[PDB]
């Protein structure tokens, strides 16, 4: 239901600032990949880490879920 993706300090993930709820937020690269954010302000960078937040309506909106959790 929602992506279990963990990543360590030095892989990188996705920030979009289009699909957050707020700017801790972050989705894993193949989470990003499979989604739709064309126009969308996103970065592809290191986050110190973390838990993908794809699928979860609390943190990122349904039109950002990759297919794969959506
Ligand atoms: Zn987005
Ligand atoms: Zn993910
Ligand atoms: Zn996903």
């Amino acid at each position: 239901a929602v992506c279990g993706s963990v990543w360590g300090q030095n892989d990188l993930a996705y920030r979009c600032r289009t699909c957050e709820h707020d700017p801790t937020c972050a989705i894993c690269v193949p989470c990003f990949q499979n989604g739709n954010h064309k126009d969308h302000d996103y970065s592809i960078m290191y986050t110190g880490g973390g838990c993908c937040d794809c699928g979860d309506t609390t943190a990122w909106k349904r039109e950002g879920f990759c297919s794969r959790h959506k």
